[PDB]
């Protein structure tokens, strides 16, 4: 078992946003895919705007401050840092793709959702249908479900 936070409540801070879609889309966005884990778990996630935030999202382009330098339009995505102090936890969005919350360029919300996974501790999966699986592919955002999979890991770490 890799790293879990010790705790049950859990906050989150969102440090910038992403020109390409609206505040109010970026905050839902984020909120749902939370929801997505609190669903099938004890944990709890408060959106706060100061202070300390365990799960900081941001978005950001190329070298970044972290030694996980993005890579323009395509390929990386975004990535995430396992649960722990500081950087631990926080959840990182390439500014150069297109941020959407429908079928075209990227959409966030099922990126936030697999990045959280890892922000929670989980690692990839192998299951196709898996949000853990390591490669994004749009799906229905209407009918999205986690999978058996990713239920029985986020399951094995919390709680
Ligand atoms: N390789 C691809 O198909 C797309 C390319 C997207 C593009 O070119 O615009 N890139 C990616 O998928 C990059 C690949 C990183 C790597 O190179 O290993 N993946 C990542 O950055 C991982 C981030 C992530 C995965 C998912 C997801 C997974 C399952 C279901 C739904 C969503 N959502 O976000
Ligand atoms: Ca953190
Ligand atoms: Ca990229
Ligand atoms: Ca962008
Ligand atoms: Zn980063
Ligand atoms: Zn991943």
């Amino acid at each position: 078992m890799g790293p879990v936070w010790r705790k049950h409540y859990i906050t989150y801070r969102i440090n910038n946003y992403t020109p390409d879609m609206n505040r109010e889309d970026v905050d839902y966005a984020i909120r749902k895919a939370f929801q997505v884990w609190s669903n099938v778990t004890p944990l709890k996630f408060s959106k706060i705007n100061t202070g300390m935030a365990d799960i900081l999202v941001v978005f950001a382009r190329g070298a970044h401050g972290d030694d996980h330098a993005f890579d323009g339009k395509g390929g990386i995505l975004a990535h995430a840092f396992g649960p722990g102090s500081g950087i631990g936890g926080d959840a990182h969005f390439d500014e150069d793709e297109f941020w959407t919350t429908h079928s075209g360029g990227t959409n966030l919300f099922l990126t936030a959702v697999h990045e959280i996974g890892h922000s929670l501790g989980l690692g990839h999966s192998s299951d196709p249908k898996a949000v853990m699986f390591p490669t994004y592919k749009y799906v229905d955002i209407n009918t999205f479900r986690l999978s058996a999979d990713d239920i029985r890991g986020i399951q094995s770490l919390y709680g």
